[PDB]
Order: C-alpha cells, then structure tokens, then sequence
DNA sequence: GAGGCCGCCTGC
DNA sequence: GCAGGTGGCCTC
C-alpha cells in the first residue's frame, strides 16, 4: 500500500475521522505543510497548496483540504512575474490524499522592519530581478480587481484549530457580510414583523436612515404628457449643404440623452418581515416601506429646476413605496436643513452621501413647506508630485485634506511659475527628474538652484503623471522600445518610488498605459511595486463621473506600502454617459474591473456645460481682457462651489483664442442646434473680416462609396477617391469655407466628426486639450452660442479648477497647463479613498 | 506663430 | 463598417 494514517483519530464529526499526520511512501504529512499536486492534463503546471485538514471519510476515503497558492504567472502579472513566486488566495477545496505528487517547501518573505530604507534597487533589479531560487510568496491576491495586498491575519477558533482554513473563514464572512439581514426587532403587527435595523454588505440601516434605490424602484406621482420624438430630420438644400449627408449617423458626441437617472432617495419608515400564518418571519424576503424623496427636476418643474438648485437638495414627499431590501444600493444622510448645528455648506462638505431638505412638495397641490414634524484631524502626508504641471492633481489631494506637496518636479517652466503662484510654500524643481534622483543618491542635499532635495524619510506620499513617448503604441515591444521604456519617465518614477519608500504612490496616466505594447508597460509597473514589496492595484476612472463636465478616461495605478492599506478606488458620485464609462481592462484574455460598484446609477446627477459656464459673460473671438467683470452671482450649485465663498471682484483669463478671418467665419456659420458641426456648413463665398473672400468648395471626382449628391453633384474633392490613384495637386482648392482637406480624407475618419463642433448646454466637453483648435481631433471647442472657441476660464472650469486658481504665461501657456491636468474633483475623490486608508491604518 | 493636414490600430 | 484612442508635425 502507499498511504496509511500515523496515529488514532482526534475527532469524528460524521462520516469524517480526522488525523494530524498521515504517511505517503517515503514522507510524512502535517497540517500546515504546503505539497504539490498534479493538474488533468499533465500540459499545465503543478499546482501548489497548503494542507489545512486530513480525514478519513467513510465512503471516499483518505482525504486533505488543500488551501491553494496562486502562481504569479497566473495573475496580471504573468510572465513578468518572478517565476518561484506565489500569492495568496482565498481558493480552496476538499481532494483525495492520492492527488498529492511531492512535498514542497514555501517560504513567506516578510517585509524587513527596516523597509522603508531597503531602496535603491537598479533598474534591471525592479524589472526582470528574482529572489533567491525557493518558493515564497509575500502578498495576497485579488484575481478580480487585480489587488496584490499584505496577507491578511485571521485567527483560528478553540474549535477551529486543527482544521482551520483561513481561506474557507474569510469565503464565510464574506458570504454572510453579502447576505441581507435583519438584526433587532421592534414591533409584532398582524401581518408582518417590524424591525428597528439591518444590514447589507456591512452597511447598517435604521429606521429613519436614508437608503439609494435603482431608478427603477418607484415612480412618482406625476401624470404627463409624453414629450415629443427625436428631431424630425427635415431636408435639406444638399447644394447649399454638401456635406450634410455625412450626418447619417443620429448620434450627437457629447450629449447626455442617454445618460441614466440618478438613485431615488428614500427615508426608512419601515423594515419588515412577511409573518407566515404560524408566526413566524420569513426572514430570507426583508422588505422595506420608504417615503419618497422628490429631487427638483422630479416635480412638475421638470429639469430646468436643476439648474440653480444644489446638487444635494431635496424636498420631503409622503408618497410611499414599498421595495426589498436587496434593491437598496447604499445608505444615504438625508437630514433636515434648519436644525443642524453647523451650515448647510460645512455640512455638505464635512462627509459623503449627505442630503439635505428644507422644504416639502406637496404633489398634487404643487406646493412647498408640508408636514415637518416627523423629520427630527490626521496631519498631512508630505507630498512630492513628478510632472506636476501646473498643480491640478496636487489640488485636488489638498482639497481632500491629506496632502502638503512641499517639493514638485515640472520641467516646462511656465506651468513651473504657475505651481508656485499657487504654492508658495512648495520647492519646485525645474530640472530632469533623472538629474535630481541622481543628485539625491550620489549624496548631494541641495540642487544648484540652492534648493534643498528631499531626502528618505521627507516623502510620505509620491504621485505624478509620467509621459510616455516612444512606447504609446499597441503593439509588442522590441528592443529598441524596450530599451526606451527602461530609459522612460515611468521606470524614473517607480525609482523614486523604490528610492524614497513613501506610505502611499500614484501613477495617473492616458486611459491607454494600460494597454501600451501588450499591456507589458502595465504589467511591468506593477511588476516594480510587487519587487518592492509593495501592494498595489490598477484601474481606469472617468473624471465626468467625479463632478466635471467632461469625458476624461484615466489609468491609475494605486500603491501603498506594507503596513497601510491599500486604497480602494472611489464610488462615482455623478451619472454619466454610459458610453464614456468603460472602465474594464483585459490583460492576456482576463477582464479586470475595480471595486466601483456603481455601475447603472449614483447619488448626484450629471454635470452639464450649462453648470460648468452659463454664468460666464459674453466675449469676442480674440478675447484678451485678462480681469473682467462677472456681471452677476453664480447660478449654479457647480458655479458657487469653483467661485469660492469669499466675493471674487474679478473674473481672470476669460481670453479666447485670436482665430483667423475665415476660421471666425466658419464659426459663425456652424448652427446652435446641439450636435452642429463642419458637416452643417453652408458651400458658399462669405466676405471675410480682412477684406478677402471665403470661396464656394466645388467637386473633382466621382465618390463610389458616398456615390452622387441628391441632384447629381459628385461628393468627392480628389483623385484620391479612385483608391488606386495619388492625389493631384489640381483639387488642392484653398480658402474655402467648408475646409478641403475634411471631405478629402473623410471617409477614413468617421466623416471628420465634431470638427467646427459646437458644446450644446445640456451636454458636456469633450476631453479638454492643451490647445482647443476647430480642425483638430478633438474639435468639438466652438461656444455653444458665441461664435468662438472656448475660453481658458471655460477650459478651467471644465477640469473643475476653482476659479482663483492661477495660471502663468500667455493663453496658449495656459490652455496646456489647463489641458495637460488631472481634474481636482477626480484628483480630490483619490485622495478621499486615501484618506480612508489612514484614518484605519492599525 | 496658426492652420492645414492627417496614420495605424483596437473593440465591437 | 462604425466608433474611438492617441496628439503633433511643418509650413507660410
Ligand atoms: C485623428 C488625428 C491623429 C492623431 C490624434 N489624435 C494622432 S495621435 C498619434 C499619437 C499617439 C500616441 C502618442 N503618445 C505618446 S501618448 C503617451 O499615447 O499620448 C502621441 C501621438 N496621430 C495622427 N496621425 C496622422 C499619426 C501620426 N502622424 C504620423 C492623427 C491623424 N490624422
Ligand atoms: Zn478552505
Ligand atoms: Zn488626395
């Protein structure tokens, strides 16, 4: 025989005897030593476990439980991973004795004491570098958010011991943390059994608690009329309008007619169980009974009511639902507003998920005030921000409270001058990032500026947006790209990283870093933090969803030392447009996603153009006054909060772009109705503001694809069209108002789309850029209603920049440091999840 | 400096 | 085939 068990039973629960030592041919097994055991198909790998248990079962026969280890190569990580390196995971199960193959040492490599000093590894060692030829793992992994994160510390029971599975403990709390309970009783009625409280996904709910619900939850009691259809597309004049046909498509870029409602809101008036016709409660169906939160745009003053109301106003209703409890998606603080101790503005900033009410609506007799009576200091991480820019990222971080930036690295000296306008308390570095790392580490301790370098132990948190030219595309490195990604800015910055050890790290980036050359850059980052020992994880936010009006997708790579905690990333605050909310990322065939959890709907709704600037005054094409006039109040809850509390005299860098004669004139002749855009232009001379003229576009060859126009004309403007042939100079046709080169090469370029675009007042920017310009890619920059480009001021506001918030340098100096930043909303959530992070640290 | 001009690749 | 991701040359 081969397996026989070494010793008596120590307990018979059932059908199982357990034993503490078993004996294959030529080893002896214990608890808690780690084995091998072969796959199906010989093809795979081994797989590696911890034995937890050993019993004997009565029909089956000898058995273990095995607590799997995850290969590195099995997670995001793959073949960068160091290739005797396992992570912890919550995997485990019951298999025969006889699937064991061999015995196996494992290691676990704990984090020095000293750690924090340990730094200075090369760049070779941080990329391709192992450990010292043995099994051994440091970190847990979660396989579906990608979280490498220290090793959690469960403790066994009395009972537990001699077969505790700390990965079937933490399977459990999680699966009862999952399942909706009641807790406490309150009152025995006929029918069902009241409750004072329960609780959902580790959130506790009271009677008179605010609770989210799905749009979906309820209705309210408004009887319509249902609006009207899409926009009857009426002919046009296809001579005056050649290039309207292009136009086929429907869909308007930047529009929010497909963005979702945002939560109903409802106070907890009843927590309940259907009572069987024996007494009892059925537990397992937990319903709850709300009165209904009315927002303004759900009364009869439709959306318009948004517009100047705050984001977090409500107003009490007595309309009821009853919903279950599995449909709330979160607690919420919905509190009267005239009994608070503070103000409304100390409240609303104090804490997340607060609502406030002053008022009530009374449906059906329209009106307000109805039954009242019911309703009854850590310091900050210093901070060193690489490629800070002009300092949006670092501003959101302060307005989150956790962060003084005392040293910044910016090599463009203008947005330089701006950081320190705002900062002037912060050392701000103008040389090579590389330049001053090497200082530091040759023993140097000031620059040759006279500035003091920060050296181990100054730099408590570390953030930046590293650029990545020479390895942006998607295809696989080679080794010249490779060689220029091991002499990039990123591999700087993760050395600073190594370098400096700070408590926590963030890498913000394009939405793409997670996809450049294979996704190797990705995998490669995150291989440095793991070398380190860091915990780290990876994810893409959409700034729109944190408060700005603007689609802007960004990669960030989250890390935070041993002993912290890693940050999650943070819930959206406001609904979005769907379209510009794809978060998931895929790495060799797996698809990752964060935590975010909030993925049809959130508590705030959607920011518009109209918030972010309907209060800005009227200017000019060329606009230059640097200090204006307001002309009024904010109008919006967005505009109060960008102005600030203290009365602002003056409005700065409402400038606009000089743009030339005919530019000015296409502008003029693109359409207010929302989705206006080059393809609206009209074919004809327009006498321009220099005396000249803007000349007819006529055609020179027949288009196959687009075929001919309505009456014969054809649609093409070059040889180009015969797909076969080379572009003539004999179709050049210059000065013309609807622009040449947009019809010559359309049909590759999704009909130039958004180009001479013009904003529309419920939708929202496109991303903002470092230098709005009608014919370029992102060339949705024209005034809804003014015939020119955006301003830096509406740029700024569209990044969510308070509006005393200095920029340096001239306007095209201003619009790249206004288009080159992190949104302080975006940045300001970051820091909040964070700031969680310390506030629990143990 | 301001504008004209416009590739290659991915996900669906 | 549509939609999108990425700015960034040159030139006049
Ligand atoms: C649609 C407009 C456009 C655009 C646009 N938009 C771009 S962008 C190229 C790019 C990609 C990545 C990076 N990075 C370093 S990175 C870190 O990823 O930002 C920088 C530039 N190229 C274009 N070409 C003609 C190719 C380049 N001429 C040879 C065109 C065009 N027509
Ligand atoms: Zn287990
Ligand atoms: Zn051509």
């Amino acid at each position: 025989n081969r397996i026989s068990w070494v010793g008596e039973a120590v307990k018979t629960d059932g059908k199982k005897s357990y034993y503490k030592k078993v004996c294959i041919d030529a080893e002896t097994l214990e608890v808690g030593d780690c084995v091998s055991v072969i796959p199906d198909d010989s093809s795979k790998p081994l797989y590696l476990a911890r034995v937890t248990a050993l019993w004997e079962d009565s029909s089956n026969g000898q058995m273990f439980h095995a607590h799997w280890f995850c290969a590195g190569t099995d997670t995001v990580l793959g073949a960068t991973s160091d290739p005797l390196e396992l992570f912890l995971v919550d995997e485990c199960e019951d298999m025969q004795l006889s699937y064991i193959h061999s015995k196996v040492k494992v290691i676990y490599k704990a984090p020095s004491e000293n750690w924090a000093m340990e730094g200075g590894m090369d760049p070779e060692s941080l990329l391709e570098g192992d450990d010292g030829k043995t099994y051994f793992y440091q970190l847990w992994y979660d396989q579906d958010y990608a979280r490498f994160e220290s090793p959690p510390k469960t403790q066994p029971t009395e009972d537990n011991k001699f077969k505790f599975c700390v990965s079937c403990a933490r399977l459990a709390e999680m699966r009862q943390k999952e399942i909706p309970r009641v807790l406490e009783q309150l009152e025995d009625l006929d029918s069902r059994v009241l409750y004072y409280s329960a609780t959902k996904n580790g959130i506790l709910y009271r009677v008179g608690d605010g609770v989210y619900l799905p749009p979906e939850a309820f209705t309210f009691n408004i009887k319509l009329s249902s609006p009207v259809k899409r926009p009857r597309k009426e002919p046009v004049d296809e001579d005056l309008y050649p290039e309207h046909y292009r136009k086929y498509s429907d869909y308007i870029k930047g529009s929010n007619l497909d963005a979702p409602e945002p939560y109903r809101i409802g106070r907890i008036k009843e927590i309940f169980c259907p009572k069987k016709s024996n007494g009892r409660p059925n537990e397992t169906d937990i319903k709850i009974r709300v009165n209904k939160f009315y927002r303004p745009e759900n009364t009869h003053k439709s959306t318009p009511a948004s517009y100047h109301a705050d984001i977090n106003l409500l107003y009490w209703s007595d309309e009821e639902a009853v919903v279950d409890f599995k449909a709330v998606q979160g607690r919420c603080t919905v509190e009267y507003g005239e009994d608070l101790p503070e103000c409304v503005q100390v409240y609303s900033m104090g804490g997340p998920n607060r609502f406030y009410f002053l008022e009530a609506y009374n449906a059906k007799s329209k009106s307000f005030e109805d039954p009242p009576n019911h309703a009854r200091k850590l310091p900050k991480l210093r901070t060193l921000d690489v490629f800070s820019g002009c300092g949006g990222l670092s501003e959101g971080f302060h307005q989150a409270g956790i962060s003084d930036t005392l040293w910044a690295i910016e090599m463009w000296d203008p947005a330089a001058q701006a950081f320190r306008l705002n900062n002037p308390g912060s050392t701000v570095f103008t040389e090579d990032c590389n330049i001053l790392l090497k200082l530091v580490m040759a023993g140097e301790t000031t620059n040759s500026r006279g500035q003091r370098l920060p050296q181990k132990g100054d730099v408590e948190m570390l953030c930046g947006g590293p650029p990545c030219q020479g390895f942006s595309g998607m295809n696989r490195f080679n080794s010249r790209t490779y060689s220029k990604f091991k002499n990039s800015l990123v591999v700087s910055f993760l050395s600073y990283c190594d370098y400096y050890r700070p408590r926590f790290f963030l890498l913000e980036n394009v939405r793409n870093f997670v996809s450049f050359k294979r996704s190797m850059v990705l995998k490669l980052t995150l291989r440095c933090l793991v070398r380190m020992g860091y915990q780290c994880t990876f994810g893409v936010l959409q700034a729109g969803q944190y408060g700005v009006a603007q689609t802007r997708r960004r990669a960030i790579i989250l890390a935070a030392a041993p002993g912290e905690k890693l940050p999650l990333f943070p819930e959206p605050l406001h609904v979005f447009a769907p379209r510009a909310c794809q978060l998931s990322v895929v790495v060799d065939d797996k698809k990752f996603v964060s935590n975010i959890t909030r993925l049809s709907s959130g508590p705030f709704r959607t920011i518009t153009v109209r918030d972010t600037m309907s209060d800005l005054p009227e200017v000019r094409n060329g606009a230059s006054a640097l200090e204006i006039s307001y002309n009024g109040e904010p109008q919006s809850w967005f505009q109060r909060q960008l102005r600030g509390a203290q009365y602002q005299p003056i409005l700065r860098d409402h400038i606009c772009k000089d743009m030339s004669a005919l530019v000015a004139a296409r502008m003029r002749h693109i359409p207010l109705a929302p989705g206006s855009d080059w393809r609206d232009l009209p074919n004809i001379e327009v006498r321009l503001s220099d005396g000249t003229m803007a000349r007819k576009l006529r055609y020179t060859h027949h288009d196959r694809k687009n075929g001919r126009s309505s009456s014969g004309a054809l649609r093409g403007v070059c040889s180009c069209v015969e797909a076969g042939k080379a572009c003539d100079p004999a179709a050049r046709q210059f000065n013309t108002l609807i622009p040449w080169c947009l019809p010559h090469t359309g049909n590759r370029h999704n009909h130039w789309a958004g180009l001479y675009g013009r904003l529309e007042w419920d939708g929202f920017f496109s991303t903002t850029v470092t230098n709005p310009e009608p014919m370029g890619k992102q060339g949705r920059v024209l005034h809804p209603e003014q015939h020119r480009v955006v301003s830096v001021r509406e740029c700024a506001r569209s990044q969510g920049f308070p509006d005393t918030y200095r920029l340096f340098g001239n306007i095209l100096d201003k619009h790249r440091q206004v288009g080159n930043a992190v949104p302080p909303p975006l940045a300001k959530a970051i820091g909040l999840e964070i700031k969680l992070c310390m506030l629990a640290k143990a």
